[PDB]
């Protein structure tokens, strides 16, 4: 009983090639840091940058674990131009089930039953349609615009710091603009380090955006025991058959 | 604004070729029925047979909308012989978020925060693991064993009825075993027609098996506002920064 | 459901080419203003000029949404020389209906009914004839004569201000009549800015000129329930038929 995680690790190559299938996580970011006063600040900065970046991709497989439907989510547009709709699976469950309860027979308990169940799956499909938007606008869009916004400024200032530090070192070694560039870089690194009530703001709203789906569709799904309860109450008194209460 | 459903129908070929991708629904069953006393009874029988068959496939895309993970669900075995585990997507979220909250830094609010969030996604992943079993044993397995059980008897008796009806007609036309075969066939058709507290039994348990996921993971997800509420209560009194309540 | 305004925007090219069809609105006017003391005063002046101009054209499609009948309205003349009459559509509704109630039969309820209805449409057509005149003389004619009157003076004074400002600048730059022209221009701009109880005077009369059509033709149209009410009162007592009250 040792291959129980040996070949599970060997199939973990397939599980991490499904991670490599359309680029899911793949590592963390990097290890290399600055000189040892902005060591952990640049570490917190770049791990903050990729921690902002990777959970967008990982929440996109939460919204769409289909391969094609992950390509329809990423664009920020709310119009039809290059983004089709996801085939919602309880919609595809009620789309046949309404016509199946129709063509079953209207004068049975099943005509009063399966039409209600296919209506219930169709009303459940609206929850799967509205699940993919609040993460698209509170976790994909503002973190994406913080990636395509102020993170370019932090990367530009540290890229020019890594250019001007060697200029300062080659100036000060050859005896007989490090300061301003280091100041704007260290200001952006300390702004991403200390002044960081932005990622907890999206995370505390992300857990509530996950949370405000479940009890609503739950308390909708209690109503099918009220709607379908006619057959344990009046169809049990049929002279043809007595059945399950 | 008329192409708004014209090219939506033309992409409905792609949406129904994703139905044709690993065989999702594809029609209903058939139209052809018997002579006009077992017309609607054979209609209810064959539409009952395919109505038992198709929602198994449609609930399998509810359990797994991944293409590979639909192949790992169908077998009734619960061991490891020819069915690997599904890569659960909130497991893949808390599998890197725990090490990211570790390597972020332990002496911050984020060390007390993102470790809690990655723990929350890991405890949410157990719900996605337990979602795929009660439909596998109350909707896949008994409907599958009713397909591979008594439906073979109904199909065999109607197949021999369609053999012996022409024998009776060719016997009674040529002047100068229809009855027993028609009796067992009509008994199986009326047993699938009237005595049918089997599909409502799996449907009323199927809606509760859907239902008993949501409020449980909901009331787990209210506890992260209790666990993460330390930062709107004690970290707001920091002399470095006042932040969001 | 995203093409629901994507192809509505793509047909908005046809809706704005119907704006381009005989020149309906087309933009606002312009953006370019003077130096930053007569910036907003010239903005208010030119937007006032085009705001005087464009609602004349837009009220002309309110009076005549026919394409030919918009060409018959614009000229200020009240005589026949180059302006024919509009084919009024309730006149064209009563023109057949009077001869149709005549040739229907005089000895029926329909002879006492459809002649009354075709008379009602003919008396309704006088309201469509008188709708197109009070906007032609309170919104087309005085705003048009304020366009072809004092607006030429404002445009002439600002055109000579834009000529003499560069003359003042080229005079005062070359060391070793801006004032009078700027005074008459700034007087006309402040007269169109502050002293502007002219466009509210036509607008408050324009909304009443719209308003004094509706209740008059309404309270005419209540009289057809008095004139046509003979058939729910005396024709119901016919021995041939009892009918709708």
């Amino acid at each position: 009983d040792f291959n129980v995680k040996k070949l599970a690790a060997d199939a973990g190559t397939f599980l991490s090639r499904a991670v490599q299938f359309t680029e899911e996580k793949l590592g963390q970011a990097e290890k290399t840091e600055l000189d040892a006063h902005l060591e952990n600040l640049l570490s917190k900065a770049e791990c903050t940058k990729i921690w902002t970046e990777k959970i967008m991709k990982q929440t996109e497989v939460l919204l769409q674990p289909n391969p094609n439907a992950r390509i329809e989510e990423f664009v920020y547009e709310k119009l039809d131009r290059k983004a089709p709709s996801r085939i919602n699976n309880p919609e595809l469950l009620g789309q046949y089930m309404i016509d199946a309860g129709t063509e079953f027979g209207p004068g049975t308990a099943y005509g009063n039953a399966l039409i209600k169940c296919g209506e219930t799956q169709k009303r459940i499909g609206t929850a799967d349609r509205e699940l993919i938007q609040t993460s698209a606008l509170n976790f994909l869009t503002p973190l994406r615009n913080f990636i395509e916004g102020d993170y370019k400024t932090i990367a530009k200032e540290r890229k020019l710091l890594q250019n001007k530090r060697l200029d300062l070192d080659a100036a000060k070694t050859r005896l007989k603009e490090f300061d301003r560039q280091a100041e704007i870089t260290r200001l952006l690194l300390e702004g991403i380090s200390s002044t960081h009530a932005h990622h907890l703001r999206c995370l505390n709203d992300f857990v509530e955006a996950q949370m405000t789906y479940y009890a609503q569709c739950y308390q909708y799904m209690l109503d099918l025991q009220k709607q379908l309860g006619s057959f344990p109450s009046n169809y049990l008194s049929n002279n043809n058959q007595t059945s399950v209460t």
